[PDB]
């Protein structure tokens, strides 16, 4: 939740080559499937501040978990024992009140 936070990364353009990293999708409290790329051993912090910048939406809105586990800045894909391809899970903890 206080890792909220992000910065202005969006896709502008897909004309990269691949190496070492794997793809992640992402299912949204909207259904709203993000598709990114992100390496094993790095901070999936970085993805979960791109599938949110991708629904123009801020991080303390929704929610990102794994297998029943939440996802913090400083948890990778590799820990958390993800691969190529791999989805997580998004639901929303905004108010109605």
């Amino acid at each position: 939740m206080s890792d909220q936070e992000a910065k202005p990364s969006t896709e502008d353009l897909g004309d990269k080559k691949e190496g070492e990293y794997i793809k992640l999708k992402v299912i949204g409290q909207d259904s709203s499937e993000i598709h990114f790329k992100v390496k094993m051993t790095t901070h999936l912090k970085k993805l979960k501040e791109s599938y949110c910048q991708r629904q123009g939406v801020p991080m303390n809105s929704l929610r990102f978990l794994f297998e029943g586990q939440r996802i913090a800045d400083n948890h990778t894909p590799k820990e958390l024992g993800m691969e190529e391809e791999d989805v997580i899970e998004v639901y929303q903890e905004q108010t109605g009140g």
